C-alpha cells in the first residue's frame, strides 16, 4: 500500500493506456526501462536455491516483455529476481502485421499475436556480450539470466533452429526456455506432442551438453495452459526420461474462459492476465504431480498479488513470472508481490519460499 502502487494503479496507467495503443505502450515500456526511468529490500525468507543457482527472490518477468534483450539491466532494478528475454528466433522476423496486441480492461487481461516477432540471434547474442561479465555477476549475486528460444515462421526443421539458439545463446544465459507453446506460429504447439518432443529435446539437450562447463545452461520447456491430460502425461515422462531441468508453466490460452467482458475478447490470440491465473495454476499443480516434485517448475499466468505467486507456489512453483500485471500496476507491481508474499509466507507459517514450494501436495 505505498503511495506509488496507488498512484501508478489509480492514474498513471489507466492514463497512459487511454493515450497508447497496446503495441506502442509497450515499446515505450522497454524504452522506459532500458534507460533507468522507474518509480522494496530482499529479505533471506525470499531467496531460492534452483536450476543451480540463487535466486535473491522468486519473482521474475516473463518472457515476451523484453523480447531482444534491451532492457534487461533496467528489468533488474524495477526488482525481479530473474530476467527472461526472448522469444529469440535464429534470423531477425517481423511477426504479425498490426494490430497484434489488445487490452481486455474489464478483464485485466492482454491478448496478442505479436508472432515472434525478434531481431534474431546474432543481434541478440552481441546486445548480451556488451554486458556478459556485469551478467556474470548478477548471477553470482542471486539475480540470473533466461534466454527463451523460438523458431522461424519459415523453417523447415523446428528442432534445427533450436539448437541454432543453444549453440548462439546458451553460452550467454544461466538457463534456456524451448518454447514450444506459442499460439501465434502455425505447428508450433504440435512439438509438444510425445514422438516430436523426444526427438525435439534430445537435439536440444545434445546441444547444450556440447557447451564449455562455465557456459552449460539448464534446459527448461514452456508449456501451454491448453494440454490434454494425455499431452501432460506424455511430456511429464519425456521430462523425467531426458533429464530436462524444469517446465514453465504456462504460455498464453487459447482459450476463452466464460466470462470476458472486454470488447476484444475474440480477438485471435494468446490470452494472458487474470483470465489465465487458475488455469495456469492448475497446471502447475498437474506437472508437478506428474513428476513427483523432481522437476522445478516456473509458474506464470495472472499474477498480480502475493497471494496469486503464493498459490502458485504452494501449487509446486519454485518461482513466479509475471507480465501482463504490468500494464494495469505498472512497475510497483513488483516490490508489491514480493511485500504481499513475504507477509502471507509468515502468516502461514512457512520459513521461506523454498517451505511453501509444492505445499498443497502434502497435506
Ligand atoms: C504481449 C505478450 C508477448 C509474449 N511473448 C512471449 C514470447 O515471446 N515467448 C514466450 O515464451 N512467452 C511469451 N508471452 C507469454 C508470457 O511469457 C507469459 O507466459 C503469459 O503472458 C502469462 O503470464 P502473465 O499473465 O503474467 O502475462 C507473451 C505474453 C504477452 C502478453
Ligand atoms: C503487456 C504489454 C504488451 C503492454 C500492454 C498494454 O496495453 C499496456 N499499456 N500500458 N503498458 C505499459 C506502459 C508503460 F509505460 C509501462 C512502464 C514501464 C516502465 C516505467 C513506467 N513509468 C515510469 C510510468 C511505465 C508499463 F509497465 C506498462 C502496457 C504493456
Ligand atoms: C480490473 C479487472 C479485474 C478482473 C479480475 C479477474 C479475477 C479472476 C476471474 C477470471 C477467471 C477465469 N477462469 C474461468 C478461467 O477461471
Ligand atoms: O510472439 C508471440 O506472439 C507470442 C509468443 C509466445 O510464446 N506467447 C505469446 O503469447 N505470444
Amino acid at each position: 500500500a505505498t503511495g506509488d502502487e496507488r498512484f501508478y494503479a489509480e492514474h498513471l496507467m489507466p492514463t497512459l493506456q487511454g493515450l497508447l495503443d497496446p503495441e506502442s505502450a509497450h515499446r515505450l515500456a522497454v524504452r522506459f526501462t532500458s534507460l533507468g526511468l522507474l518509480p522494496f529490500q530482499d529479505s533471506d525468507m525470499l531467496e531460492v536455491r534452483v536450476l543451480g543457482h540463487k535466486f535473491r527472490n522468486p519473482v521474475g518477468i516473463a518472457a515476451g516483455f523484453d523480447k531482444h534483450g534491451e532492457a534487461v539491466d533496467g528489468l533488474y532494478k524495477m526488482g525481479f529476481g530473474f530476467v527472461e528475454i526472448g522469444s529469440v528466433t535464429p534470423k531477425p522476423q517481423e511477426g504479425n502485421p498490426r494490430p497484434r496486441v489488445f487490452r481486455l480492461p474489464e478483464d485485466q487481461a492482454v491478448i496478442n499475436r505479436y508472432g515472434f516477432n525478434s531481431h534474431g540471434l546474432s543481434v541478440v547474442e552481441h546486445r548480451l556480450r556488451a554486458r556478459q561479465q556485469k551478467q556474470a555477476k548478477l548471477t553470482e549475486d542471486g539475480l540470473p539470466l533466461g534466454v527463451n528460444l523460438g523458431k522461424n515462421k519459415t523453417s523447415v526443421d523446428a528442432a534445427e533452429d533450436y539448437a541454432e539458439g543453444v549453440r548462439v545463446l546458451g553460452p550467454l544465459a544461466d538457463y534456456l526456455v524451448v518454447n514450444v507453446s506459442s499460439p501465434n506460429t502455425a505447428g508450433l504447439r504440435s512439438l509438444q506432442g510425445k514422438a516430436e518432443l523426444r526427438r525435439l529435446l534430445t537435439k536440444v539437450l545434445q546441444e547444450r551438453d556440447g557447451l564449455r562447463r562455465v557456459h552449460r545452461p539448464a534446459v527448461l520447456v514452456k508449456i501451454a495452459p491448453d494440454l490434454t491430460s494425455q499431452d501432460k502425461e506424455d511430456i511429464a515422462s519425456v521430462v523425467k526420461e531426458l533429464g530436462i531441468d524444469g517446465l514453465i508453466v504456462t504460455n498464453t490460452t487459447v482459450s476463452r474462459p466464460a466470462g470476458l467482458q472486454g470488447a476484444l475478447r475474440s480477438e485471435t490470440g494468446g490470452l494472458s492476465g487474470k483470465p489465465l491465473r487458475d488455469l495456469s495454476t492448475q497446471t502447475i499443480r498437474e506437472m508437478y504431480a506428474l513428476t513427483q516434485g523432481r522437476v522445478p517448475i516456473i509458474g506464470v499466468g495472472g499474477v498480480s498479488s502475493g497471494q496469486d505467486a503464493l498459490e502458485k507456489i504452494r501449487a509446486g512453483a519454485s518461482l513466479v513470472q509475471l507480465y501482463t500485471a504490468l500494464t494495469f500496476w505498472g512497475p510497483p507491481v513488483v516490490g508489491k508481490v514480493k511485500r504481499e508474499l513475504e507477509a502471507l509466507l509468515k502468516e502461514q507459517g512457512f520459513g521461506g519460499v523454498t517451505d511453501a514450494i509444492g505445499a498443497d501436495h502434502r497435506r
